């Protein structure tokens, strides 16, 4: 990060911001926020009042606007997506345009600009997808994986990261926004080209959650078979029973309540 | 089919040909075979020696070549795909270009030409896909489904059909090529706009198959929940445990051998 | 508005929302909100809880996504723009892509769908522009004006509306958001094809404004020459000293304070 | 100009030719004339009978034809435009395609080919534009200015030049074609990346002109504020009362007549 | 021609003008001149001073600019081409873009606008072509011919016209500009969809020509075989020894001199 | 061929395969087969069972799929075409898309990837073409020839090869598939940039052929004039009576029968 330039596509999102407040008071050269929305960008600019933040208008659908932003960049965190389920169900083609083709553009541009590392953000919904958001995401995973095979890593390294949700008796994964940034920083440092990184996470029942108030699949069977264990993460390396919310360290109110406390968002009656 | 024109995209395939030998000696006006390959087209033309067969060079990636072929058509059987697994795994983007965007083009063109019915051919691999072929297919299903919502049916009716394979102890579905045409003819007649039709099929263990020589999922849990039963077919209608090869009428050698006999292909030592 | 369908491109904006809360409890058939951002769209959907609101994902840069949304629409309020000054100064091409070409797409699509009336929202900055936002806006005005000449009005009527800002001794125009909707409703009813409508508005000095706390050009000289007076609006009809903030009814604290009161936004210490 | 290659887009114009007869008997390597019209190109080729002149068919709307011409070029004088007022008023989009997007293509191609300097020819009409020609030109100025910020100058230097007209009591600027080439040669040598250069020019009243037979704005107020004085030129450098024809050295018949004499065009009754 | 609208693409050319001075003092509704060059268009506009002449900026490479011009047109004379030999030899792709794809655009647009008749101007060089101009022209002939098969004539009729040159012992065809317009008017009236019309023309030796100062192939062998004779024209109708300058009525000085006289161009020492 | 990579576009064809069985048991690094059809590719893969064979899905119409395949390639044999006559006659535009534009893409991509040599396969039908296949081929020849002028050879060398047919009294050329590979290997080694190579070949009468069972033009007059003789080949170098089947070594049954024998295809009653 000594004089290094980071580009975050979809930089104005929940995640882009979390990577920001993290990376900012650091000694990285420049953090390029790249997205469509001048309003969110304007809100970010004013508050942080920090010169390392560069704002780029553009969208991942358009190769020429990606290139401009991509010039002389070292690391890309590709977070730009259509990520809501109904919006993708009614407009699957838009899901395609952004999630899949948007990713081809980011990758081609990255390679052309001799970017060192690209990390594509993905979702547990891509593991056995049933909805268009998840499906398009699965397809984005295959896309970056195929690209990684063809590209020498010392030129450009290309990897991805699935996560479940951040921030009645059935179960769901528990990740904070702080936890999400971690997975990516982890991928940055340790991923080899083609890898999908997934964070090991506690997974509360949705019923026991609502009490602390005063099944999600992260790896397909086949992915768990092929994978590699890194401690708090599995690593699915590119080729050439299952990891889900019902079978990690499941928690009860006693623990559900504690993790909540740390969300600087939830602890708000001040 | 009185003076009706049928267009088959990917008309030169295993299926296109099966629909052909079926529909030909009929009284349909014209059967438009639309595909990329002049060689296969040439082989078809010579043999059948039948005036109702019209050959169109074009590909589904290209809207202008679709339109030409689409002019004054009544029914489309959309069979054009990249359907092999490794080829889609190494070239997912091509899978996207053909399977998903190819389908947007066919649909837009169909609608513009006031086509009456479009049937998109799909695959059991689209149900909980893990591979890019299947994934892109799943995405194609969402695409035609989304399009069907926005389009009045009396303008253009849009439906699809999944099938397993045609022609060690684990199980797999058994459909002939004759069985495959049936499913489509069925969809033609009875599908409402947005439907996915799936044929009920016997499903032998792969081990007991190889003996007659002298798990596949067709519906996701959620799809089986929502579906409607038509006898030899389920119907999944558009919104706004599972049906698989391990739990249909499973067969043993006695029955496996008999079905084989009818394949005009297998019974060949003449 | 009896069974009439309205489409608002950039429907998620300050203005789109103002037109919404206005048109909603009415008897219009359907109000299509068309924009890029699923998050804003999601926030709107939840709150209003109103069936006439239809949400369309798409962007004006893309003709195919415009068409989908444009199907069977009667009236379009074209509000989609890159409207901040610095963002347009650093990324003029994006300004071009959205403000000018976005507008060609909306117009072509409108015409093709036999839309009855399209209203393009514009800005005082388009009158003698010096910045890229204003310049691109000026260009958008010429674009819709040129299109209006070529199109019979009984097919599709095409007009636009400039306004100054809504919501030290130099002067600036004073329009509320309520005032802005008015101008558009006015254009809807009374504009002929090609017209630019501009609202007559009081124009306080920025110095006397900040006191009530307890030059903008709307028409170029040449435009004032050619224009037509409608009472609270000027009408600039298509061809084949100046109207500015220093010379309307200028106001002092006594009046500045009163208009403020009505902004349901400013009167907030509750 | 020792073995240097110059490309003139719109090379067949009034200006392209003036730069030609100037640069020709020099020792520059090659002067590439790039334009759409084979007829004008053919007329030029025949007459000059000079090997340094290379003729390229292409147009600035098309990136692939720009690249071909752009290969191994050192300096570009970008003169290709739709420059007549009514033609731009009726066909603003064409104005956009050529003047603005044509310029993005030329710039991108220039950069890719590691061109040393690009000079975009502009017009006084871009200063407070009211017409589409002027507006599109203003937009072209912002476009090249934005591009210059993002590009290191030692890679590719990007600048522009406004001029009034060349060759009843109100006033207008007086530049010859010889004067116009000068401004560009000046920009070539002295412009820094992002600069707009404007020539200081005498400005006769149109009434006193017609007698020698035997208001134009070059800088907006704001541009005059920010500018830098170079003697016979102002320099407007890129960010991060007015200069007009009514207030330069205005001339009377005595001087109007003399300047005329030098136009090798006007002195023609031979 | 009662209230009929004619569009001439490449309307600013030698031919466009000849069709103009012909059709003008008539009672046709509107003659749309469509081309790239505002300068030629401006020169035409001023001189003829005639309201039936409408000037359209656009180029045939661009479908959207064709459509605008094509709206409500009855007859198209497609004369837009890259027609010089060396320019096509060095830039064959441009030849392709204009001559072949330009023609696909004109045809598609014509059909969409329910144009009654389109006439594509072609050249003797398309008969056994050896150069890129001729080759691209040959290809344009096949293109319009293929399109004519697929299109019902009562919708849109599509035909073409080859001619040799207008205005040492080897031979060449002799057509005036007046003769060229004739061939087209002839095609307009009598061509069936798919026809190539060729004018029968006297063909002087180039040696005997230069004396009156005080081999070209129009039909390939195969084309002469298939053709139909109409008096002063052959008609080559669409499928599903040779006609050349060495064997028409060849002329000697006595006749060469006389035909010359009529060229209002040659008889100029006044 | 020491660690050299060969790409064959249209690699699945009659020719692609002939170049394969030739080059395979060699010591070349990698032979990239690039084409549209996964089925043919799959058939090739299985049989040869040889690691040097790499299979790429893509088509020449699409630049992005060409680039992927083109990365780090040393030699390209461009064999991808629409080569049947009727298919090109009915769909000339497809002929254009593949044969001409497909070739521009392959060339641009080749150059960008710093490919050493590209050989475009052509046909005797391009010499005085009368059909769209031949015409489009002629145009492809001009296209690669034009490109070769603009490109330094030490960067990328670009050449082509015409051949007649491989494998009543009128005559036709006789080349085997083995003969066809030869011509290309010859071009590989000896062609200079811009050359068209043509093989000297015996040319039997079609009547005397059918007896051994127990006019084609390769160079236009003008091409024979300009050409250079290399023994068993003519070489047509780029600029800045005829060679045909009726006048090579014509053969009678005695020789016709013998050449046949060697076709490992014809000698099949085993
Ligand atoms: N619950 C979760 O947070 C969660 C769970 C699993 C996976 N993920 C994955 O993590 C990634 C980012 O998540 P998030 O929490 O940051 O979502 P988010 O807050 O909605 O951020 C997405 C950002 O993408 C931008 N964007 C959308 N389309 C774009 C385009 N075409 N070009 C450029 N930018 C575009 C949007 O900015 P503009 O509107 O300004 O363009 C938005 O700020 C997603 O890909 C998602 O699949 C998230
Ligand atoms: N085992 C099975 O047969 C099976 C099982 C499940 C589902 N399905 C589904 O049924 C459909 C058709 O199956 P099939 O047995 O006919 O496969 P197939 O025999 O490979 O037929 C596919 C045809 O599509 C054509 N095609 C490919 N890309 C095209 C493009 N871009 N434009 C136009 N045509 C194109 C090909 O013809 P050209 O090469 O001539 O263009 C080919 O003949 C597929 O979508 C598949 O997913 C099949
Ligand atoms: N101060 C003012 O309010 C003011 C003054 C003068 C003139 N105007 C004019 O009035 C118009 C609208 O003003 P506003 O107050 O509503 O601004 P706004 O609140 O920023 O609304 C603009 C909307 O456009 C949408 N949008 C942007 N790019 C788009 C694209 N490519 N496709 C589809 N939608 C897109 C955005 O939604 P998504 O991000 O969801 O796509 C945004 O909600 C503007 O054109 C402006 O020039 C406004
Ligand atoms: N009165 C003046 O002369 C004056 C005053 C102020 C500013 N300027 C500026 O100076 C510049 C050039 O002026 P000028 O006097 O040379 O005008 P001009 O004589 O009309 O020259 C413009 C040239 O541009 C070429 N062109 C147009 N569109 C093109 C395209 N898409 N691709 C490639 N070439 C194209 C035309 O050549 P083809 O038709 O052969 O393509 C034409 O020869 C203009 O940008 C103008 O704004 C001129
Ligand atoms: N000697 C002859 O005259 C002769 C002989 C045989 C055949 N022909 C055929 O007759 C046709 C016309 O001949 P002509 O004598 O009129 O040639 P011309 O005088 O050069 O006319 C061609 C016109 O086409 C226009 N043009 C070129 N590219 C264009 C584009 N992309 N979009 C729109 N317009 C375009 C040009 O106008 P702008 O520059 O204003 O766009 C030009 O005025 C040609 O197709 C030619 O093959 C002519
Ligand atoms: N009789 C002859 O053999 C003969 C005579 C004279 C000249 N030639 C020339 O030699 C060349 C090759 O001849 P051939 O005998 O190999 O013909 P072929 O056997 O038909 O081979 C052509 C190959 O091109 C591929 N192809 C077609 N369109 C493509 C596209 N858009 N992208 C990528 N690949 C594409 C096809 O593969 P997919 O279907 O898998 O894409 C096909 O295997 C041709 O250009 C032809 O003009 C041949």
């Amino acid at each position: 990060f000594d004089d290094k330039i980071l580009l975050i596509t979809g930089g104005t999102g929940s995640f882009g911001n979390a990577v920001m407040k993290r990376f900012l008071d650091s000694n990285i050269k420049e953090i390029r926020i790249f997205s469509r929305d001048e309003k969110k960008q304007d809100d970010i600019r004013k508050k942080y009042n920090n010169s390392k933040l560069k704002f780029y208008i553009g969208d991942v659908r358009d190769s020429q606007s990606v290139e401009t932003a991509m010039r002389d960049v070292d690391y890309v965190f590709h977070a730009a997506a259509l990520k809501q389920v109904p919006s993708c169900e009614f407009f699957p083609v838009e899901a395609v345009k952004t999630n899949i083709i948007g990713t081809e553009n980011v990758l081609q541009s990255a390679i052309h600009q001799n970017v060192k590392k690209v990390i594509c953000l993905s979702t547990d919904k891509a593991a056995y997808p049933i909805n268009a958001m998840g499906i398009s995401k699965a397809m984005m995973e295959k896309v970056f994986v195929a690209k990684s095979r063809n590209i020498r890593s010392e030129q450009t390294l290309i990897c991805g990261t699935r996560y479940g949700n951040v921030m009645p008796d059935m179960t769901r994964f528990l990740m904070s926004l702080e936890d999400a940034v971690e997975l990516v920083v982890h991928a940055f440092k340790h991923a080899e080209t083609g890898d999908i990184m997934v964070q090991k996470a506690p997974s509360s029942t949705v019923g026991d959650l609502a009490t602390a108030l005063l099944a999600e699949t992260l790896l397909t069977r086949e992915e768990y078979a092929q994978c590699e264990d890194m401690g708090d993460y599995f690593r699915v390396p590119a080729d050439s029973y299952e990891y889900n919310s019902d079978n990690t360290h499941i928690l009860t109110v006693e623990e559900i309540k504690e993790k909540l406390l740390t969300l600087e968002y939830v602890r708000n009656e001040l």
